[PDB]
């Protein structure tokens, strides 16, 4: 009867893959500024981290592309200004990007002091 | 020795399932608004997300109930009206949905334009 | 030909272990307040959060430490006095963590009425 174990531990094996990954979705993240507003959105899809932008009018494709599994963000105002700080982080290192209003750069943001 | 792998295979393939679905749950979202503050927070559980909403009082059961797997949310002020945006994911479909007083309903938003 | 499937089974069983795990990361949330501004950075780690600020000189390790595998956050002022909500989610149960200027204390959310 192992054999005939076997092949129901195969479809057992094949059960329990296609569920994880079946269950399995992209990861976003968002923040807005202002009364219009403007929206980001950032989604962390196939350990890549995209973005998209609203500003009154439409969507279309922002500056960010960083690599990633899972991204947080938040922002503030300087008087009209927006800044931007995004979280990425793959396996156990999380990097923060930072957006001043003159083009994303990497902060000094570290895990463990 | 090919049955003793198997015995071993098998333990393996049940310790590497128990400790996948083991270590999940659920994914939740929080935003917040005024000095009371009103907060939401919405949770993704089996592909579905619901609302928990907070005015000051206590705790209650909110209108939001969409499909995903993943959710995020922002929001904004105009004047003392709340505006709410929920990003909800399935596989790789974020769906927008919109909150602006009066019932949700689906948004502009796309993923790729 | 069964122990050759066996030989491919298990090939595909290490296959389909190492493909889940080597995509799996931590989980973040980050708010911020005030015009400096202050910073929060909560990362679920292996089933503990744990909590790093940034109030405008460089980054630290805050207070906050409870299990969780999966984190949402937000925050708003009162006046200057901040205060913060931090959801820790382990399993289906969904637990509030209150920062209200003295001390982390659990909060009233309940996840159904
Ligand atoms: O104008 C669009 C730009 O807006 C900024 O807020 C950032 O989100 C940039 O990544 C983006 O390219
Ligand atoms: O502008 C650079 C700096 O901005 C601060 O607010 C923090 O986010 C720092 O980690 C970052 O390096
Ligand atoms: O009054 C409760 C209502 O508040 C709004 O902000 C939304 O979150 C609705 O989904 C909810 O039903
Ligand atoms: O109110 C409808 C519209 O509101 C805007 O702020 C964006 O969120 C759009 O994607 C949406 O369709
Ligand atoms: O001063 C640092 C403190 O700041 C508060 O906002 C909280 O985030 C505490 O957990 C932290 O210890
Ligand atoms: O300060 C304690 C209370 O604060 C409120 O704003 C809510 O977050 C409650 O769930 C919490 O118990």
């Amino acid at each position: 009867s192992e054999i005939a174990a076997l092949k129901q531990e195969i479809a057992a094996l094949k059960k329990e893959i296609a569920a994880l990954k079946a269950g399995a979705s992209v990861q976003t993240a968002a923040t807005s500024w202002g009364t219009v507003p403007s929206i980001r959105v950032y989604t962390a899809n196939n350990g890549k981290i995209t973005e998209r932008c609203w500003d009154g009018k439409g969507w279309y494709t922002g500056a960010f592309n960083e690599p990633g599994d899972n991204v947080s963000v938040t922002s503030w105002l300087v008087g009209s200004a927006i800044h931007i700080r995004v979280y990425a982080s793959t396996g156990t290192t999380t990097t923060e990007w930072c957006w001043d209003g003159n083009g994303w750069t990497k902060g000094a943001y570290t895990a463990t002091n």
